[PDB]
């Protein structure tokens, strides 16, 4: 038979990292979702996207949704 070592220590992040390109890493950089129950990571380089003609200001956006919420606009009440 063989064994089984699990246990973190609780002095480290919490990340999530529902990104889509199915990675569940984290690094320097990712946006959360705005979402309280949600506050998924989602890496920065993943889901935003180039800005060409921007190249620059504005940052980020504030009000940003990962792919569950986005996704989540419908009603649908049956
Ligand atoms: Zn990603
Ligand atoms: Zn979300």
């Amino acid at each position: 038979g063989s064994s089984g070592s699990s246990g973190e220590d609780p002095f480290q992040p919490e990340i999530k990292v529902r990104c889509v390109c199915g990675n569940s890493l984290e690094t320097d950089s990712m946006i959360q979702c705005e979402d309280p129950r949600c506050h998924v990571w989602q890496h920065v380089g993943c889901v935003i996207l180039p800005d060409k003609p921007m190249d620059g200001n504005p940052p980020l956006p504030e009000s940003f949704y990962c792919e569950i919420c986005r996704l989540t606009s419908g009603p649908s009440s049956g």
